[PDB]
């Protein structure tokens, strides 16, 4: 029946969150779909500076070796620097070659995927519609002028929601 | 009030405070309670499983022919789940000689069972707990129904996620 802003809504839910009539977790996630709209990608991304790229002419044993030593699933792929990304790999496309001799025999660059490139400011909501309707779920966050700020993934802004996970 | 504030959500949609999708996201979260895992869950007749026993070789082999990246570890039958084993492992593991000296049990993570009946909510609930991410839903007997993981949660809340 009533009528509401958001504003008064985001009021209720806290009043009904001390009021017990819903879980403090489950009101934390409505609150954070409402939050999304207002986070910009650099406030959820994993910065330029931590994180773990590799160049298109190294070999797949160097992809695997990085996988082992820093873990991290899937890796973007740059030329000559990191401001000048040129595509996305992931560790576990090693398994369709998975030979001790094809590894060092074909390059990074035969198995990247093309990048996806948003402005360093879009926000979580846009993101998480943008990525969905996607096959690769990680986005290359680009600063005002052509360089790359960071790195943002679908498991992100669904942390945002949920919690940490993994 | 929780009926109040089932109500004021769709009221708050009607006074423009929140488009359709966050609404439709949020009557999800909603309907996380009521949702019970067998109507989410993939089961056994849809399900990749393999034998404890068998080597890492043969894990990959079936990652080949099928793609999934999580596979139940069972024993005897598909009805004594003992773990899961996740593809991921395969690739700390040496080529030439650690596949076919290894098998799948030295790699597997202890199961989760969730009745089937559970719903939505405390699997997410007990899922974030226990850091799994995928769980082996039993039916009242120790059958197994089928496996659910976290991700089919999410898109429940979110939409479907294709990789
Ligand atoms: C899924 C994530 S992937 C991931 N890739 C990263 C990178 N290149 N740099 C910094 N952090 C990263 N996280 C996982 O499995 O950890
Ligand atoms: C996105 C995560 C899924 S996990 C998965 N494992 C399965 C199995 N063993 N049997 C049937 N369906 C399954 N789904 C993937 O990696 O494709």
């Amino acid at each position: 029946t009533p009528l509401v802003s958001e504003e008064e809504l985001k009021l209720i839910l806290a009043g009904a969150e001390e009021s017990g009539a819903i879980q403090p977790q489950e009101e934390e996630m409505i609150h954070s779909i409402l939050e999304l709209e207002e986070t910009p990608v650099r406030e959820i991304m994993t910065p330029r500076v931590e994180m773990v790229a590799i160049e298109d002419e190294a070999t797949l044993e160097d992809l695997l070796a990085l996988y082992r030593e820093h873990r991290y699933s899937r890796v973007p792929v740059y030329r000559e620097s990191v401001d000048h990304i040129v595509g996305v790999a992931y560790a576990k496309d090693l398994l369709d070659y998975y030979a001790e001799e094809d590894l060092k025999g074909r390059t990074v660059a035969s198995i990247t995927h093309p990048p996806y490139f948003v402005p360093e400011n879009m926000d979580a909501w846009s993101l998480l519609k943008e990525l969905r309707r996607r096959k690769v779920h990680m986005a290359i966050v680009v600063d005002e002028f052509g360089g790359t700020a960071g790195l943002v993934i679908l498991e992100d802004v669904i942390e945002e929601i949920v919690g940490e996970i993994y």
